[PDB]
């Protein structure tokens, strides 16, 4: 039942493997230099099958040929350390079975460059990939390096049935570097664990905390520059656990994507519609279960989608870096810096309003979704921009969303009404907002910014351990609970270092 769910659920299943790490032998330089050589010759439609091992610091390998297949013998018992990256230049590329642990990579965007079409990384593991690159605050402005671990470049990447685990320094884990076509990636039936930030200090330096606090996403789609094109990824059926690297847990910044069905337990990052148009967030789980900074979605920019969510349990209004725009709750309808009610747009060419600054929403639909016991939950945004991540001066001119749709939406805080179900604000009201039988139990703030909805809850059941609220909230015939049943690759390692 959803209150009772824990790591050790989430994480179990009979079809894992178990795979010692001490029961493998390490590579010699020589052996090491060889599978190198086997890499970097390979022809079209070869396959390398790299023998149970240990291989210390492979060091940057290209791989230029189609078709190809590299692959551990034994799924999770090929591991490579040190410092490694794989330039994956041609199309039909698949990395299957690999370890990467007690090392990091070998250049910043990450251990797996995915450049060609149809790359695929699949049934691997990242464990604590954090080690070996030089990590210091640079001279400039005392600003720690951001290293991913995947990055894709290409197109119809897919990166399915991985565990990323404990990424524990700057930088997100997954980064997709697009163009301006849809790249349709697929990002699906992973784990992610353990992502957190300030384990090396980085926050001790005071001036730098606001840019060395952020980018510690699990995952950005898209970035600034690209974001005004359709990317038409997918970050479906994933499975994330404690991943708290930042107030961004997804940094979506492109348009026309999906971020679906994910399980997000005890995660203190929010799915964040960062930059870009036309993205869709449906049927995820996101169960906070009461740790503090939890949360569900903020959104920026437009004609997003964000229907039947259950999320649950979650805490906490204010992130602890300020100048961020942090403020969380169940689903946050950010404020931003420029009038999208008269129809004013982010320009790279207008001071102030570029690309990477803050899209005030419009046209949102917000529909059918459950929140229970969430602490905070619709909350109408309020937030004060800065000029930048480096210039601190507040920006004059902060605008509401506009033309947002709430329709049968259900805040529950039938447990503790003293929870706000429903934060509305007078300082920054939202223009055209339309409410259509909307249920809020529990504290509405501003209540009389708000045309009409119910108090009194539906007949609740209760199916697969959710609320089924009757006719209104999240359909719970489209809710499931992702697992390591079919999340994550086909083994778990033992005797493992951080
Ligand atoms: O969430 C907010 O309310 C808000 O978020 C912050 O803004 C966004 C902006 O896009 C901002 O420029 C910044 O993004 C940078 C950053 O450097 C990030 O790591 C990423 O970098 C990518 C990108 O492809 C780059 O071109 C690059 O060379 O490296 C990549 C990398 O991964 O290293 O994207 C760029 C960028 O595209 O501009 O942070 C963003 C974010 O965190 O969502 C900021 O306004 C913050 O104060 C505020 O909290």
């Amino acid at each position: 039942s959803i209150s009772e769910i824990d790591r050790s659920y989430l994480l179990s299943s009979d079809r894992l493997t178990e795979v010692d790490g001490n029961t493998l032998d390490v590579a010699s330089e020589e052996q090491v230099a060889a599978l190198k050589a086997q890499f970097e010759n390979l022809k079209d439609g070869d396959e390398v099958v790299i023998p149970n091992g240990k291989y210390a610091n492979l060091g940057q390998v290209t791989i230029t040929a189609n078709d190809v297949t590299i692959r551990a013998e034994q799924a999770g018992a090929a591991w490579l350390t040190g410092l490694i990256q794989f330039e994956l230049k041609g199309d039909d590329i698949t990395l299957d079975g690999l370890v990467f642990t007690e090392g990091g990579p070998n250049e910043r965007f990450g251990a797996v460059r995915m450049m060609g079409n149809g790359n695929t990384l699949q049934n691997s593991t990242f464990y604590y990939f954090n080690h070996d690159y030089t990590y210091e605050p640079d001279e400039r402005r005392s600003e720690y390096p951001k290293y991913l671990w995947v990055s894709l470049w290409g197109k119809d990447g897919k990166v399915i049935n991985n565990r990323f685990e404990g990424k524990q320094k700057r930088g997100t884990l997954i980064g997709v570097q697009k163009d301006d076509t849809p790249d349709n990636h697929l990002i699906a039936n992973n784990i992610f664990m353990d992502q957190k930030p300030n384990q090396f200090n980085e926050f001790d330096i005071k001036e730098a905390i606001r840019y060395n606090g952020n980018s510690w996403e699990a995952i950005r789609i898209g970035d600034s520059k690209s974001s005004q094109w359709d990317s038409s990824s997918k970050f479906v059926n994933n499975l994330m656990i404690d991943m708290d690297g930042e107030r961004e847990l997804i940094s979506i910044k492109s348009g026309d994507n999906t971020i679906s069905g994910n399980t997000i337990f005890q995660s203190a990052a929010l799915i964040s519609l960062r930059h870009g148009k036309g993205n869709t967030v449906e049927n995820n789980m996101i169960l906070g279960n009461e740790k503090r900074l939890t949360g569900g979605i903020r959104i920026y920019d437009e004609d997003h989608v964000i229907r039947n969510n259950y999320i649950a349990n979650t805490r906490g209004r204010d992130g602890v870096i300020e100048g961020n725009a942090d403020l969380r709750g169940g689903i946050v309808i950010n404020t931003g810096i420029i009038d999208v009610a008269n129809g004013e747009q982010l320009d790279q060419s207008v001071k102030g309003k570029e690309l990477n600054k803050q899209w005030t929403p419009k046209n949102i639909t917000i529909e059918n979704n459950s929140l229970v016991d969430t602490e905070w939950g619709i909350v109408y945004g309020n937030q004060s921009h800065r000029v930048s991540l480096f210039n601190n001066a507040e920006v004059e001119g902060i605008y509401a969303g506009v033309d947002i749709a709430f329709k049968h939406n259900v805040v529950d805080n039938s447990q503790t009404p003293e929870f706000v179900s429903v934060r509305a604000t007078h300082d920054f009201p939202l223009v055209g907002a339309t409410y259509t039988d909307e249920t809020y139990v529990g504290q509405v703030t501003d209540s009389e910014l708000i045309e009409s909805y119910s108090v009194e809850l539906p007949k609740v059941t209760v199916e697969n351990g959710l609320n089924a609220y009757q006719g209104e909230g999240a359909d719970v015939s489209k809710l499931s609970v992702v697992t390591a049943e079919t999340a994550g690759p086909d083994y778990v390692l033992e005797n493992t270092t951080k």
